[PDB]
């Protein structure tokens, strides 16, 4: 469901921005996802250090355009798997870091619009596959939770 995925995307951005929501904290699924997607994010950032400077993420519309282009490329072969889904979260982490630095008239609520378009992409493009492969709780978590 959209709301569940939106919460994962918002939790991940709040984790990257070092502002986890005060309170009882993220779910077990969200905690597992943060760990595994951050490992991906850091390696992507290291490998792509040169080209990450080729954009200036001045607005949320710039971030959405980059997101659409990168994800159309990422899924061009039609293969959906958990690795690619994790990479979506790693990529929104890179985008939010660039927006924090580069957004004109920064808006501390920006991570909520990025979470929305991330959830929209995941739902509409990978949602069926996710359900058929166990959902987050019987698919993703079972595969990636600590040994
Ligand atoms: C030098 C690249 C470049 O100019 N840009 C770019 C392109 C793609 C990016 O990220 C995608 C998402 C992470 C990485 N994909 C994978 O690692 N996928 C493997 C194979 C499938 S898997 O098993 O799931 C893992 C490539 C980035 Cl971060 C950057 C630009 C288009 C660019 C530059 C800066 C920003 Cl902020 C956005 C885009």
């Amino acid at each position: 469901e959209f709301g569940y995925i939106y919460r994962l995307a918002q939790d991940y951005l709040q984790c990257v921005l070092q502002i986890p929501q005060p309170g009882s904290g993220p779910s077990k699924t969200s905690r597992v996802l943060q760990n595994v997607a951050f490992s991906v994010q850091k390696e992507v950032e290291k490998n792509l250090k040169s080209c990450l400077d080729n954009v200036n993420v001045v607005s949320v519309d710039t971030a959405r355009t980059l997101f659409n282009q990168v994800m159309e490329k990422e899924f061009e072969d039609g293969i959906i798997n958990w690795g690619r889904i994790v990479t979506i979260f790693a990529f929104e982490g890179i985008l939010i870091k660039k927006l924090l630095r580069q957004q004109i008239a920064p808006d501390v609520d920006t991570y909520k619009e990025i979470s929305y378009f991330v959830a929209e992409f995941i739902m509409n493009n990978t949602g069926e596959w996710i359900r058929q492969n166990g959902g987050w709780e019987n698919g993703f978590v079972k595969k990636f939770e600590p040994k």
